[PDB]
DNA sequence: TACTTTGATTTTCTGCTGCAGGATGAAATCCCG
DNA sequence: CGGGATTTCATCCTGCAGCATCCCCGA
RNA sequence: GGCGCGUUUAUUCCAUUACUUUGGAGCCAGUCCCAGCGACUAUGUCGUAUGGACGAAGCGCUUAUUUAUCGGCCGAUAAGUAAAACGCAUCAAAGUCCUGCAGCAGAAAAUCAAA
């Protein structure tokens, strides 16, 4: 039976247990706080439970709300202070936040710099460089670099990273002493969040220590991203200089006038980035308008400049609160439309004959628009104008007035309907979208007469109307809520937080979470004997740094007006995982509670169809006892192929490489191929289609679809990981993946991020293995991905570009038509090719022989070598498309022997066979020969094909 | 021969992945009943 | 004088190996 | 699309704790009232269920007052109400979180240009 927990139990029973290292694996339990609505849900059951729990009391709710608001305000204040500090002096701050080396690395410094890369801003003295050479565990020598000062107060060892000229290398959350600056009463800093925001009501210790981490973590992350990106920006600047020079030369060679603008130096703020990107945009606009379009020059010969991307913003303080009132903007648009009425009337009425047809060309819909069931407001207004012209003749003076009156009446009706709708309870997004579209159409109609008179005022009007159109269409779907976070630094007597339980029976437990963050509250811990439990008394466990577990009795008062008491809501599965686990018991110390958080975030309520705030509790657990991996030795192989249409296709093989038919398909016949994840893409496309329909109708989709794709993707990833682990454990096999880079995936036009699940599957399988204490190499391995999907599994021949080039070279004409040979096999050049005509938006079918004859109609003796570049290019494009090894995505055809099969299954088998290849002796001789500087892929392909053919002859008997 | 696609830039809103920072207890003073 | 409450401090171990592989192919 | 009942995901032993999701099965989808869109006899008419508003959303099992049939519900058959309690439709899986940025993609609109 395929259960993840069953596989975990089998893994546990098969090996010994050992204590974890300094830090073990971590896992988070996310539960909900028992609120009145959950109780109401519990009271509507057909079979009512015997004991319905009490919800969170009113006093706790008030305390929690106040504390959450105060915590958010203190975070904002501290972040604003450090934003000002960074904006004043970057280098000083990022030198202050750099993490010092441990005060234990006191090996003998050997060599100073052969100097002043940075400076300790505390004393404004340079940090001199000092090296230290050592050997790693793998034998590769490594030199670390450190910065030291002659100040005794600043006699530290700040880590450094060399570049080809030094960087810092690490930013810590605790390097800067936050408590002594902002929390302690002796400090003279003008900003003291606990003393000012909270009104001296919160305990200094816990709240201050939580703020320390919460703010300095974000600051350190921003500093790391900034220092990282400031180097690739330099590389891009240097690269753009050469391209600008080359394009200037090309423009000069063709006798064109290049704009006289200069690229600014490398910027270090957001305004400089915007200026540089504006210059790049102007250059690219000119290049496209004059070089690619008019002269038909290839993009490769005239390469564009590149924008600067990835510059971070300061945390939480640079957010733009684009808060605009909707009806006010509607009124402003109406006002400015009413301003220009006379100018539009004058332009339209006094217009000439033939200029009128071109004046209203953008107002006339196309045939495709008329066919697709619905038209934009512009074309509808154009149809109205045409009918009015037919009605009144050529007297456009009356036409203008009638059109204006009709548009006003329609807009007034829409406005009245929208106001009545929003008065009661309801939102009609379609009506708002229609009103915005009709306002846009009226604005265009009025202002189109100023496109040639005053381009500055016309540009101002266009900018205003464009920004207001964007804002009006985007506001009704703008989210205004944000999560609220309350942190718990740790679970020890210091931080005044407890996770308490009554000992019902011997194993049964009651459950509360207690927070004491207000002055005056009482929460007392008392040490007791290990087995001195009593009824109606709350107990907990305290974990000591030395490995000791101290059971304590926690006593307090329920009616205390300062405490926060939270009852939790969870399921059997979560309880067996964390609270009352059979093996990982937290009373024994095998499981430890690390820290926690109280979260307020939005849940979707379908009863009211709205997002509403809700309270969650997250508790992080650390595993202290893990397994021993020294005895696991898989024997067989499972090659796994990843993709989009099918998330996983797996093939099972013996140690020799021969297929093993042990899986059962739907029909029950033995097989060696399994598919995991089918019909996932179809569901994702269905969700996307629903989203697109709503987006076209109203400009955005409802909150019902907010998290559907992510939930589906998470479900697929977790279930696929379970399936892979189950097969690997039960078949005694090692899993083999392709060596795809992190973040690998297609970045095209109709691509979606929910369909890029390669690294996610990798990470989930690795983490699931890691929680038990085993390394990734125990059950998972990677191999080179080259030529795995391009090798025939029946003959061992791999197709390459050079083969296609040589086939083009040999192709000629006999009395029967075009002919060629590959590896002594004759090819009868015939058959039709159908291509997806994008301009026609259809499928166009052509005949290869006829196309080849046409290409030979302008040529004599059919000499391919005598053709131009473009003609030969079309020739090999046609031959490649007709002789492609992958005519259809899921179908593979071998060109050398005519073998046909499924591409994914063959590639899955070839992945395992390649993993076998990498540890053969042919690869050894190839590696030895490659040391002579011969960097040729051709020899690698030779070795791969030779090994594959040898093994096919020897032991891999092909299917007959 | 031409209508209809495509190239570039700008405005607004949403979601999903990717990568940084993390997953604090021990000990020393100080004050107050 | 003991017990809360507040303040100060400090911790770390990892690769390597070749241009393709869910891209495809295009008026 | 909407409305509800809820099972299985630990072998004696572990909170039918109640959470958040992915599946299976049950029941119900009309009205131009207001808008949107399309065709025109065109400052309106007609049509169209695109969006709001209204309306729809299991079946049995046992208990006692009234009527219809005999001596005038006591004995049974149908109709009308709240509750107690069980059964069938009807069933399998998964969960490692927080903060902060960035990058891609989706959807419209505006302008210039080419073929």
């Amino acid at each position: 039976i395929k259960r993840i927990n069953k596989i975990r139990r089998r893994l546990v029973k098969d090996s010994n247990t050992k204590k974890a290292g300094k830090t073990g694996p971590m896992k988070t339990l996310l539960v909900r706080v028992m609120t009145p609505d959950l109780r109401e849900r519990l009271e509507n059951l057909r079979k009512k439970p015997e004991n319905i729990p009490q919800p969170i009391s009113n006093t706790s709710r008030a305390n929690l709300n106040k504390l959450l608001t105060d915590y958010t305000e203190m975070k904002k204040a501290i972040l604003h202070v450090y934003w000002e500090e960074f904006q004043k002096d970057p280098v000083g701050l990022m030198s202050r936040v750099a993490q010092p080396a441990p005060k234990n690395i006191d090996q003998r410094k050997l060599i100073p710099v052969k100097s002043s890369g940075f400076a300790c801003s505390q004393c404004c003295q340079p940090l001199y460089v000092y090296k230290l050479e050592q050997v790693n565990d793998k034998g590769k020598p490594h030199t670390n670099y450190f910065g030291r000062c002659n100040v005794s107060e600043h006699e530290r060892l700040i880590l450094l990273s060399p570049h080809k000229t030094y960087s810092l290398g690490k930013f810590g959350q605790r390097a800067l002493d936050f408590y002594s600056i902002h929390v302690t009463r002796e400090s003279n800093h003008p900003v003291k969040p606990l003393e000012q925001i909270g009104g001296n009501s919160c305990a200094s210790g816990p709240v201050g220590k939580a703020l320390s981490d919460a703010c300095m973590g974000a600051v350190a992350s921003f500093l790391t991203k900034y220092q990282d990106i400031i180097l690739e920006h330099q590389k891009v600047i240097k690269k753009n200089e050469k391209r600008l020079a080359n394009l200037k030369d090309i423009a000069s060679a063709n006798g064109l006038a290049f704009p006289k603008i200069t690229l600014p130096p490398q910027p270090h703020t957001k305004e400089g980035i915007e200026a540089y990107n504006n210059v790049v945009a102007q250059i690219v606009i000119w290049v496209n308008l004059n070089l690619w379009q008019k002269l038909k020059i290839g993009r490769d010969e005239a390469k564009p400049l590149q924008r600067l991307k990835g510059f971070p913003s300061f945390p939480l303080v640079e957010r733009q609160a684009n808060e605009v009132d909707w009806w006010d903007m509607v009124c402003n648009v109406k006002k400015l439309i009413n301003e220009k009425k006379e100018d539009g009337k004058v332009f339209w009425q006094n217009l000439a004959g033939y200029k009128r047809q071109e004046a209203l060309l953008p107002y006339l819909s196309s045939e495709e628009d008329r066919k697709k069931g619905k038209k934009f407001a512009r074309y509808q207004f154009g149809d109205l104008l045409l009918h009015l012209e037919k009605k009144h003749g050529e007297d456009w003076g009356k036409v203008y007035d009638e059109a204006w009156e009709r548009i006003d009446k329609k807009v007034e009706g829409l406005s009245k309907h929208i106001k009545l709708e929003e008065e009661r309870r309801s939102e009609d997004a379609q009506s708002k979208a229609a009103l915005t579209d009709w306002l846009r159409a009226k604005a265009s109609f009025v202002i189109e007469g100023l496109k040639e008179a005053d381009k500055d005022e016309f540009c101002r009007c266009e900018l205003k109307l464009q920004k207001w159109y964007g804002d009006l269409r985007g506001k009704p779907f703008a989210i205004e809520a944000e999560n609220s976070i309350l942190d718990i630094s740790g679970f020890s007597k210091q931080y005044n937080c407890a996770f308490i339980w009554q000992k019902d029976g011997v194993k049964k437990l009651n459950l509360y979470l207690i927070i004491n963050y207000f002055k005056g509250g009482k929460l007392r811990f008392k040490k007791i004997k290990p087995e001195a439990f009593e009824a109606n008394r709350f107990y907990t466990v305290i974990n000591k740094k030395s490995g000791e577990i101290v059971p304590m009795e926690v006593n307090f008062n329920f009616d205390d007006p300062n405490l926060i008491i939270l009852p939790l809501a969870f399921g059997k599965r979560q309880g067996r995982e964390f609270i009352w686990n059979d093996l990982l018991s937290l009373e024994t110390g095998s499981l430890k509670l690390a820290n926690g958080r109280v979260i307020e975030k939005t849940l979707y309520n379908r009863r009211t169809r709205q997002d509403e705030p809700a309270l969650f509790v997250a508790l992080t657990f650390e595993r202290r006892e893990v397994l021993d991996s020294s005895n696991i030795k898989p024997m067989n192989l499972i090659g796994i192929a990843r993709g989009e249409n099918i998330p996983a296709v797996i093939a099972l093989t013996d140690p020799e490489g021969c297929p093993l038919s042990r899986f059962k398909d739907s029909l029950g016949n033995p097989t060696h191929i399994l598919r995991i994840g089918e019909s996932y893409k179809e569901k994702q496309r269905t969700i996307q289609a629903a989203k697109e329909v709503e987006q076209r109708r109203a400009g955005g989709y409802s909150r019902k679809y907010a998290s559907k794709a992510k939930n589906l993707a998470d479900d697929m990833v977790r279930n696929t990981a379970r399936d892979l682990l189950y097969y690997a454990v039960t078949q005694d096999a090692m899993l083999i993946f392709a060596n795809l880079s992190r973040g690998f995936g297609r970045q095209g036009k109709r691509t979606f991020m929910a369909e890029r699940q390669y690294t996610r599957m990798e990470d989930w399988l690795t983490a699931k293995l890691a929680y038990e204490g085993l390394p990734s190499k125990t059950y998972l391995s990677k191999t080179l991905a080259q030529y795995t999907s391009k090798t025939c599994s029946n003959c061992g021949f791999t197709i390459t570009s050079a083969d296609y080039d040589r086939v083009l070279e040999k192709l000629k004409k006999t009395a029967t038509g075009w002919m060629t040979t590959i590896n002594g096999k004759e090819l009868k050049v015939e058959g039709q090719i159908t291509y997806y005509n994008r301009y026609k938006r259809q499928n166009v079918v052509k005949d290869l022989s006829v196309e080849l004859d046409r290409l030979s109609e302008e040529s004599v003796n059919n000499d391919i070598s005598s053709w131009t570049k473009g003609r030969s290019g079309e020739a090999l494009s046609l031959l490649k498309k007709r002789f492609s090894h992958r005519p259809v995505q899921e179908k593979f055809v071998c060109l050398n022997c005519g073998f046909e099969t499924h591409a994914a299954e063959q590639a899955a088998l070839n992945i395992a066979r390649s993993w076998l290849f990498l540890r053969s002796q042919e690869y050894k001789k190839y590696q030895t020969n490659k040391t002579t500087g011969n960097t040729d892929k051709r020899a690698f392909v030779e070795t791969w094909q030779s090994f594959y053919r040898k093994k096919l002859k020897e032991v891999w008997k092909p299917a007959v």
